């Protein structure tokens, strides 16, 4: 049993065991307010002392208090009831008060437990659940969108896993060109759908082609279809993982000039570089990439052409001065530099593409032994 | 000003103020266990009485309790500490105790807050976090796949909000047909882009789509582009809301930037370009090569043979062609251009073999060297 | 003998039998130049008609033509001489003439075999051989340098084919970590040297980590040595084809803890981190930023502007840069990120202006909010 | 402007102009052989006379000949065609024939230009072309392999010419040790990078030291870097040229130097606006930056190093358990809203991201803490 306890100590024990306690007199006025030294931002509850209980509790709460305390006699029994404080700045959440009728002056000691912790954690859980709701809804929305766009599209596309080399999706057009209904090609290793090809080397061909960004397609023969097909690859990172999207056209299917020009670009031995008026590379063909030992078009796109010229600023100054003077630089000799400090012999020619908004540069770069 | 109370009433007040409380002797023995009758049960803890406190605490909590409480003095303050109990039924449960040391016998009175509800919500919080992460990742994947498929597709497509009538998405092909860029066409009113006779005639088709989920494909005229187009509409449901997906066909039968700039290089470039058949018979030539060979017209040298322009003649033809037909590319070839009138020119030629099943082509890039 | 022929027929037979032929008067004046339409262009040499032959010859060719012509008499057979003509400005072209003296004029008929296709070819070929010998010496040198640098290096390296997945080269150090003689590992599929890996998924791990440039290496177990190893990929392009370079280190074997921890927060942390120049030019970014922005690689965004990834675009970067430039710090800058495929990701950026008097730096911690 | 020429003189002109000229009736029989006089070795081709012009031609050349012949008009022009004969050997030899059909007898006069020397030249030139291109590709691949294996290798290396003593190549690692950029050190005397060394004595030192099997690293002082370094030499021959290879290491393995990224990260931590905390697996703090200290009204980093994260979280233990139990599972936690403790029993709203840094004996927790007050 508890030893000899003094009233001071008892007041402290109650003040630390409960979160807030009130000694309300028999007449309904608050005589003593015992807040917790360990409860957040307290000691500012001193106002309640001397005030009636109706200035500290909502009306309904006062009513519940009255009702539970109607028959509450001293010495035999105690009762628990949830009451709410008016000021949410003191106690935003309801308090579980355990009521005792005191023997001497028939005052009532209210011992309170703040629901605040449990309530705020559980509210956090509710918040989380609603967030998850909107999350799955948006996920399903975008899923439907991607589905409709891929299926409706008249452009034959196939999505291949960069880790497995197997088809993860496609549309009915790609299936038509390949010779299998969508269900049959799902999961089928793409490289095996083409005669004479293997996973490793075919994926390497696709991936390198994508990095180059050449529009020169890979000629393939579909096993099921026996159709000569052309495959144009693109690599993209979705949610941190890389995927491979192939566009497929069948082969054998005026204006020959533009065609042959594009072919000159993607297949030509001379490097060609398009660039803003300040040398900023906008695009370049496979030849310039191979020449510079560049990992990919995207790697150089956005950089200054000076990063690949041996003289650096001097070369860029010459290009710009000539091309801005006569519109043309005929033959300029310098060295191309790779990002591993290599040096190639190069001869450059260049032309200003007369524009009001986007003045371009087209540079023909030739490897000269 | 709290009135003095009988030790029994004090006992009951302490037991009801806390959710659970323990009275522990100085030497560490649990002397009494006090339950809050208005609080959810902890089990029959009455067995604890007369037994050492460490028997009902985890090892971590034993060490904690000992570290926190030993410094405690009567009336010199109290300490808070979270402890994990072991019930007689071998289960565990957390409590946040406030420790006081009593003047009479230096015993420790432990005033606890129940931590069971909070831990309960905590597990669910952990699970929720995991789910939110996986959901977010799946979202990102699907949205990226959508945007990539849309951008890449050569089928000109436009996505219109049925609710607002404004363009909600599109690709650069539909941009090329409409006569603008994604950023500019984005948000545009659809009836002000697809034009027929009588202003916003397209809104009639919109009306048909709103109640049918489909409509007969319509001939319109791209406002920005002044191109005669043909629009195939259909409606689906994403996230409950309805969205129009339009396909676009040019009524007649769209060159991108690269084709135009390559054309610019051909006609305005300094280096000569010559296209010929496998016979070396010239199919096409650019103005650089024309001004290089003092040729009057593109039409005058078209059909002629490459040999009539190369110093070594038949030899040069055969070497260029037979070399590229093996490698596909010839990096640098030095020769001379024979001129109809002027002196022959010192040239350097690169060559590429553009293979084809039907009409193979040789392409030459011809440079004047001093 | 042969059937008698009209004068015109005779002229055309002579003209087509020779590659080119000159009729030079007794005095030395070129009366007529007869071209072979079946034979590659010489240019228009009809402008020699009227001038003396000696002015379209070299000095040596002049003396030689004198020597062969002066003795030549009508009906006394024919002789041969090789002359070099001189181009307008100022090249040359060699013809092998056979000289006849006509009994009617005492003029000289010169019948030409074209030497342009043949001239100086052989000398060129000798030069090509010598050039090849030199090239070969250089190759030998570079080969030895490569071997010595690879083998002597204390950095365990393995070169892997991207098309076959097999090891094409490695040093003795890598050979020690892998637990195999060089001759056993040469040609071996790299994946199968590590427990629980396959060619496809492993090559994807390596390629992707190389593109990411994260210093967070891949843990593997070497099959032969049974040692835990750490691998760091490198992908380069050599002569048009791609290669994989692997740096290997033992997992159980730098001076600063805070520095390593920070390195790890960077390469492995969830928040996107970008270091840029004062003008917004991206100097670096972590894997998290690449993943948030759907960027293929660190290389693809390096050198480019932060504004490329802001939805507001330029104006956004203006407000951000200026704010952080004066204020020094910015705790919650709310905007929208973009991807190369026109996405819009809500995000919250915290920016710090690392103030250096020479080259100031801008660091952004980027967080995907919803 | 051709004079009146005698018929046999014309026959001679045609004979000497061309290399070998054939007359053949409309049927296809070799009437006469008019080989070039100045080429005496063609004299034996006369045996073709009396034979059809197909026992001395290839079938392809036969076809071509037939077509081009039946195409021509007599007294309207001519036509060139490449044919292949059968010489006195088994060889086939090419000739550019110019077909003129005579209005005299409908017979065809063939005017032959020997195409052999041109042919030989074509094959030789093509062979040379292809050879040089392949050689180029080979060179480029090998040189590139070399370049990257050198650049990437963390083993700091300098390659010196034995003949000149000048640095011919190196890598970034070595450059960092010497205190120079790549382009500053190329061509430089190697001896003049190390404080108080002369060429000759240095080259002989390195050579002799290389000759020693149980060698010892030579401590040197890099002139630019001012670093004490250790140099280990290996001498090898490369294509008749002696080269010196130098592996370099710092004499002090303590100082790690670090790179630009390390620097930048340090500046991010010490000076950045976000709070950053590294704790152990149980959440006791190992390190915290100034922003976190200011965020929580902490007195110092010393005064909170060793405390649990829960000491600064409003809801305490639960927030910690949620964070840790979450990242241990996922690896990363993107965003966790919560509340921090500030002085005078105060609080501020905060968004924490978490990342679990795995390890075998020291798993680490990292939190990037944002004040979202």
């Amino acid at each position: 049993s508890l030893p000899s306890l003094a009233p001071d100590l008892v007041r402290d024990l109650i003040a630390t065991a409960a979160d807030i306690s009130l000694l309300v007199s028999q007449e309904g006025v608050v005589r003593e307010v015992m807040a917790n030294p360990h409860h957040p931002s307290f000691g500012q509850l001193s106002e309640w002392e001397g005030r009636p209980l109706e200035e500290v509790l909502t009306a309904e709460s006062v009513a519940k208090f009255r009702l539970r305390s109607e028959g509450l006699e001293p010495g035999r029994g105690s009762v628990a009831v949830e009451l709410n404080h008016i000021d949410p700045r003191s106690f935003e959440f309801p308090i579980r008060y355990i009521l005792h009728r005191l023997p001497a002056d028939r005052s009532i000691l209210m011992l309170g437990r703040d629901l605040r912790p449990i309530a705020e954690v559980q509210q956090q859980l509710v918040a989380a659940q609603l967030a998850m709701e909107r999350d799955y809804e948006t996920q399903r929305e975008m899923e439907t969108r991607y589905r409709v766009v891929l299926d409706v599209s008249r452009d034959p596309m196939v999505l291949v896993s960069m880790s497995t080399g197997r088809i993860v999706d496609l549309n009915s057009a790609a299936g038509l060109l390949l010779g299998g209904v969508r269900q049959d090609l799902l999961g089928a290793a793409i490289a095996q759908e083409f005669e004479g090809r293997r996973r490793g080397e075919f994926m390497e061909t696709m991936t390198n082609l994508a990095a180059t960004e050449s529009a020169a397609p890979v000629e393939v023969l579909a096993r099921r279809s026996q159709k000569r097909l052309l495959v144009v690859p693109r690599v993209f990172r979705a949610a941190g993982e890389r995927l491979l999207l192939c566009q497929i056209d069948p082969a054998d299917a005026g204006d020959e000039l533009s065609e042959n020009l594009a072919r000159l670009y993607h297949e030509g031995v001379d490097g060609i570089v398009f660039s803003d008026a300040d040398g900023t590379i906008r695009g370049a063909n496979e030849a310039f990439l191979n020449m510079t030992d560049s990992s990919s078009l995207a790697a150089i796109r956005g950089r200054s052409i000076a990063d690949f010229l041996a003289r650096g600023s001097v070369d860029l100054r010459v290009l710009i001065d000539s091309v801005r003077r006569t519109g043309q630089l005929r033959l300029y000799a310098t060295r191309l530099t790779t990002d591993f400090a290599g040096q190639i012999a190069a001869e450059i020619s260049a032309t200003w593409l007369d524009d009001r908004e986007r003045p371009l540069l087209v540079l023909v770069v030739r490897d000269t032994s």
